[PDB]
């Protein structure tokens, strides 16, 4: 509600010639040092910074006294807070997994327009520039429009050659929803349905109805709490070390490991996903991930727990738990959501939660093994971290794979 750089309160505020106005620290940081232009409108502001520098009138007074009443990485952020305090209608956006900087974004078809009913996902890719370098915006989904063809591109100005800081992804969600009520047939970017849309209008409404039912029939994010699996680490360890606690802190440690191996792998799968222009993650893009990511005989172990999981699942009966149905005691149900909820495709099947789940009690397994002999080492009855710390480094193939997790 006042710096448009930052999206933080104005704090010794510059007000250019142009009349935007920026925060001193956003004015150094961008104007000052090199540019000398406004990061908005770029007027160049050469001869009046110099003069103002001198005499120490940069900042505007009458604004300043009476309002007392990396950067990209931080605005994203500033972005999504602002997205949970003023959620746009019709829209959600949020990271995928824990890269801030690839989102995914859901747009339900407006109901003025044709699409009314449908629900619409895009791709958003922030560059390492932003806010200064606009922000890549893409369909996923396949909708019948002037400005958008098959490749998901938007033909929208503020996409490119209108794009300012100042607009935020609130703002371009709401412009892409305008986009779909009013298209704009002047400047398009498929001709042929831009041409139908200005004569036949009629055949436009009913060609956009058919594909949002044929094609068209995405969050907050992964969020800020760190999930724990105390519970499923716990019954594992009774099945491995019946005599053999682990300590809160040790717990703690195998949140983060747990947590580490769940992101790396459904981001990769997320990554597959996108590559082979597939709308659900299954099994196959978690066995895939697994493989790749995975070293030596951990990758044949997992995919062997994976699909032994997945094939009992299928067989067993559904009346059970999921979790039940394939023999785990990691929650199938819930791993499922965690899929969704990270926004790593627009859908997510049943066996790929389970092929997880599988993957992630397989790990958990090798490790409190490992860690429990490292304390009966020390002949001690409850695990520490230190034990897990020896667990790893003194196996080859797991601290090729959690070496880089922290362990205090
Ligand atoms: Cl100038
Ligand atoms: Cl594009
Ligand atoms: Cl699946
Ligand atoms: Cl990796
Ligand atoms: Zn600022
Ligand atoms: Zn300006």
């Amino acid at each position: 509600c006042q710096c448009g750089i930052c999206m933080e309160i104005l704090v010794e505020p510059v007000t250019l010639p142009c009349n935007h106005t920026l925060c001193k620290p956003c004015f150094q940081s961008t104007v000052e040092k090199a540019s000398l232009c406004c990061p908005f409108c770029r007027r160049r502001v050469s001869s009046w910074t110099r003069y103002h520098t001198r005499r120490n009138s940069l900042v505007n007074v009458e604004l300043w006294t009476i309002i007392q009443k990396g950067s990209a990485l931080k605005r994203i952020n500033k972005e999504l807070s602002d997205l949970a305090r003023d959620p746009p209608a019709q829209c959600s956006a949020g990271p995928v997994g824990d890269d801030m900087f690839h989102w995914q974004a859901t747009i339900m078809g407006p109901n003025d327009s044709p699409y009314q009913g449908g629900v619409f996902f895009l791709t958003i890719h922030f560059p390492t520039d932003y806010p200064f370098k606009p922000p890549k915006v893409a369909f996923t989904t396949r909708i019948y429009h002037p400005n958008i063809n098959s490749n998901g591109s938007i033909k929208l100005d503020i996409l490119r050659s209108q794009w300012s800081p100042a607009l935020t992804i609130s703002k371009v969600l709401l412009s892409i929803c305008s986009l779909l009520c009013d298209p704009n047939p002047d400047d398009p970017l498929v001709p042929e349905i831009a041409r139908i849309y200005k004569t036949d209008r009629d055949k436009y409404n009913r060609i956009s109805r058919e594909w949002t039912q044929k094609y068209a029939m995405g969050g907050s994010g992964s969020g800020s709490r760190k999930e724990s699996y105390s519970i499923y680490v716990y019954k594992v360890l009774k099945q491995v070390h019946p005599d053999t606690g682990i300590s809160s802190k040790a717990m703690g440690i195998m949140n983060s490991f747990v947590n580490d191996i769940f992101e790396r792998i459904a981001g990769e799968a997320s990554r597959l996903a996108h590559y082979n222009k597939r709308s659900t993650i299954t099994s196959r893009e978690i066995q895939t991930a697994v493989r790749l990511l995975l070293p030596g005989e951990l990758a044949k172990h997992a995919v062997s727990e994976g699909t032994k999981a997945v094939t009992k699942y299928t067989s067993s009966a559904k009346a059970k738990t999921r979790s039940s149905r394939a023999g785990l005691q990691f929650p199938v149900g819930r791993v499922h959501r965690l899929l969704r909820k990270g926004n790593y495709s627009e859908r997510v099947g049943a066996g790929a939660p389970v092929y997880l789940a599988a993957v992630l009690e397989y790990l958990t397994a090798e490790i409190l093994e490992l860690a429990g002999n490292a304390a009966r080492d020390n002949k001690k009855t409850r695990i520490i971290p230190r034990h897990l710390q020896l667990a790893i480094r003194n196996d080859e193939e797991l601290n090729k794979l959690l070496g880089r997790v922290t362990i205090a």
